[PDB]
C-alpha cells in the first residue's frame, strides 16, 4: 500500500517540543497554548525515569503541518513565565521517512 489518505488513520502528525516549562504548566495549558492557532491531536509531557515529574520538556501534536510552523516561530523567542520558553520542533525523530522517490 501507498499511504494516500486522511482520517480514520494517522500517518505521522507533526510534533512540537516545548521546553523551559514549570511544574505548575499542565496537559490543559499546554493544550490551550497551540489551540489558539491550531488545535492540538494530543498532549504529553515525559517524566524522570524514576520521579513522576515534568522533566523539562514536553510533546505537543498538531494536525496541519501550517499551524506547527506558525506557532512555532510566533511562540518561540517571547517573553513568558520571565524567561524565553523554547516552543520549537523536537531534536531527533525526523517527520519524514526514506522510501519511493519517484514510483
Amino acid at each position: 500500500g501507498s499511504s494516500g489518505s486522511s482520517g480514520p488513520d494517522v500517518d505521522g502528525m507533526i510534533t512540537l517540543k516545548v521546553d523551559n516549562l514549570t511544574y505548575r504548566t499542565s496537559p490543559d495549558s499546554l493544550r490551550r497554548v497551540f489551540e489558539k492557532y491550531g488545535r492540538v491531536g494530543d498532549v504529553y509531557i515525559p517524566r524522570e525515569p524514576h520521579t513522576k515529574a515534568p522533566r523539562g520538556f514536553a510533546f505537543v501534536r498538531f494536525h496541519d503541518r501550517r499551524d506547527a510552523q506558525d506557532a512555532e516561530a510566533a511562540m518561540d523567542g517571547a517573553e513568558l513565565d520571565g524567561r524565553e520558553l523554547r516552543v520549537q520542533v523536537a531534536r531527533y525523530g525526523r517527520r519524514d521517512l526514506s522510501g519511493p522517490s519517484s514510483g
